[PDB]
């Protein structure tokens, strides 16, 4: 090994942590997929939480959904798998020069052969993705009566989807790589300042210019719950300007500056809520009465009062330099280009395909942890600082009500939700919500 060709370390390696990662996500998915299919009955730490048809039902969404990433998981490690084996990557590659050529365009035009890469990069997962997204959509949530959507609507959501990604992508795609060749030996900083630019306008425009494209937003009507909210933000120096509500339900009957709110978190404003005795049950509808939301708004809010935004972005911005950095440090090492099929070439896209996403492999798999366990950590203060507006007991009741809405199953493995949960489990949330409050604390 230590003797092998430098090109075939690595190559062996990447394959070798995929493989690891995958095993040891199919081991902790198992864990949780036992729990489905053993926890029953509701436990006693939970009676006050669910009811039995409630949980009945929870248990077996959340079984098919376990099932269905088992099977979409192997599947997707195979393709992976095969694609590396098989050179799949230099193959589009050539195809993709290919289209070049008999456009007029030689390979001396390696942008242009890059953005025909991404092009058909992007598509041939899109189009493989499809099955799986369809039995989900029409399959999985239809059965547990979530989808709301026809395949119309899905498919012209989906081309739309990808058009307007390729309208960003491929533009901001041909300056970054022409950035990349024209800077040096510092390239690397104009590449982060270009990406956190372009960063910051499509997060700036997303609101008014892309997401109107997708889905339909609304002012919140007026009555009880828009003012409460005012109060509220008002309460906390939050510069409170629009309410809106978005019409989810077009999508889904799940549920999820300006303040935008699903139609299905409103009791009274989701569209979805405009026989042998009772039939009176039968009023168990969907969402949230007023106190409630204004309990998770407190929540979100707790996001914005405490800085949690601002440290996601700046965390997000160190790593992309970090990493712009380290390219540049790794792009000039050829044996990393003919570790993956690139012999006669050394295309900067593809460099940055091959070290950000095979090289960077085992830091990418350790920072999504600790961005995981980070998350946790802001949930819980998110929902102390409600605590701290005055709304822990409506909060408490609001998330209950949301779990059972969305079909939530409140039993989870430790191992597993260490690893893959970034809001802690409900059962951890109601906890944390019923201990004590405030004197002095002066203990430091
Ligand atoms: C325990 C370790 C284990 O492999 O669990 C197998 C688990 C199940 O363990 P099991 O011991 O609970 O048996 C399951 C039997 N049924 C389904 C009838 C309940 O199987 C898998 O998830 C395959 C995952 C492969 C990743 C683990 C690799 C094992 C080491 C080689
Ligand atoms: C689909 C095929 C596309 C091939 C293009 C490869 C693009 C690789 O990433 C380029 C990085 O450019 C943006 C910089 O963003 C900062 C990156 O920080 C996270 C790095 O981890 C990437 C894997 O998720
Ligand atoms: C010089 O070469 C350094 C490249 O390191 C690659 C290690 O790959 C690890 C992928 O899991
Ligand atoms: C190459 C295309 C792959 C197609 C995707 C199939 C995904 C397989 O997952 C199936 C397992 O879970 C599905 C559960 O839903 C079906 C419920 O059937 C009714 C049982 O009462
Ligand atoms: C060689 C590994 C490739 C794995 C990909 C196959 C994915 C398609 O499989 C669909 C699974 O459908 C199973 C139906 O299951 C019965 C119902 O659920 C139990
Ligand atoms: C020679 C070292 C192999 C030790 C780890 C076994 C990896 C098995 O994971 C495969 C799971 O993905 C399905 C597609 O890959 C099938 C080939 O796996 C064979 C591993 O030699
Ligand atoms: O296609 C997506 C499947 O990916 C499986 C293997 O891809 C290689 C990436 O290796 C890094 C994984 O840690
Ligand atoms: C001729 O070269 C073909 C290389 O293989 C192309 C297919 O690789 C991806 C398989 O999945
Ligand atoms: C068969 O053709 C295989 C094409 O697969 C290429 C996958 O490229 C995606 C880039 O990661
Ligand atoms: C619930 C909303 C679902 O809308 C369906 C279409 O969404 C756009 C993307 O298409 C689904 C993802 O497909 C997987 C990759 O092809
Ligand atoms: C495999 O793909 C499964 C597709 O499930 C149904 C998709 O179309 C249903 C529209 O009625
Ligand atoms: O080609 C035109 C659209 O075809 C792609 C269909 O599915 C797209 C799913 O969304 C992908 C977004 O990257
Ligand atoms: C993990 C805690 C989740 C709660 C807060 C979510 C905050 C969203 O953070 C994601 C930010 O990432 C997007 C990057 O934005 C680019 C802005 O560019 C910087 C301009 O100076
Ligand atoms: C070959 C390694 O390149 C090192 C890249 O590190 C930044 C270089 O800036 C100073 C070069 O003179
Ligand atoms: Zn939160």
């Amino acid at each position: 090994l230590w003797e092998m060709p430098a090109e075939k370390r690595i190559f062996g390696a990447v394959l070798l942590f995929s493989w690891t990662v995958y095993l040891w996500e199919t081991f902790l998915a198992q864990r949780q997929r036992r729990i489905y299919k053993t926890t029953t009955h509701v436990p006693p730490e939970l009676g006050q939480i669910m009811d039995s048809e409630t949980f009945e039902k929870s248990r077996l969404y959340q079984l098919d959904k376990s099932t269905f990433s088992f099977w979409s998981g192997l599947y997707s490690e195979t393709e992976g798998t095969l694609i590396l084996l098989f050179g799949g990557i230099p193959y589009l590659w050539r195809l993709s020069g290919r289209f070049c050529g008999y456009a007029g365009f030689g390979p001396e035009y390696e942008i242009t052969q890059s953005l025909v890469f991404l092009l058909l990069a992007t598509l041939f997962s899109a189009l493989t993705g499809l099955p799986w997204s369809l039995y989900n959509t029409f399959v999985i949530e239809e059965k547990h009566g979530f989808n709301q959507q026809t395949l119309g609507f899905f498919m012209k959501d989906a081309i739309k989807k990808f058009v307007v990604t390729q309208c960003i992508l491929l533009p901001v795609s041909s300056l970054l790589l022409y950035i990349i060749k024209i800077g040096g030996d510092y390239f690397f900083i104009y590449a982060w300042l270009f990406t956190l630019v372009v960063s910051l306008v499509l997060v700036t425009i997303y609101a008014d210019y892309i997401a109107p494209l997708f889905d339909k937003f609304t002012p919140l009507p007026e009555g009880k719950l828009k003012e409460e909210i005012e109060v509220m933000a008002k309460s906390i120096d939050f510069p409170l300007t629009k309410v809106y509500v978005v019409e989810g339900s077009k999508r889904s009957s799940h549920s999820n500056k300006r303040i935008v709110l699903f139609d299905t978190l409103l009791e009274e404003y989701s569209v979805l809520n405009k026989e042998e005795i009772k039939a009176k049950v039968k009023n168990k509808k969907q969402g949230c009465k007023n106190e409630e939301v204004l309990a998770v708004l407190g929540h979100e809010l707790g996001h914005w009062k405490l800085g949690h935004t601002v440290k996601n972005i700046i965390i997000s911005q160190m790593n992309s330099f970090l990493c712009f950095f380290l390219f540049a440090v790794l792009i000039g090492r050829k044996e990393l280009f003919a570790a993956f099929g690139f012999y006669d070439s050394q295309p900067t896209l593809i460099g940055l395909l091959i070290i950000f996403q095979f090289i960077f492999s085992p830091y990418n798999e350790v920072l999504s942890f600790c961005l995981t366990v980070l998350s946790r950590r802001f949930e819980f203060q998110a929902d102390a600082f409600a605590k701290k507006l005055g709304k822990a007991k409506d909060l408490y009741s609001a998330l209950i009500k949301l779990n059972k809405d969305n079909l939530g199953f409140p039993v989870s493995d430790w191992l597993f939700s260490m690893w893959h949960y970034s809001h802690p489990p409900l059962l951890e949330r109601l906890q944390a919500l019923k201990t004590m409050k405030q004197s002095g604390l002066e203990v430091l």
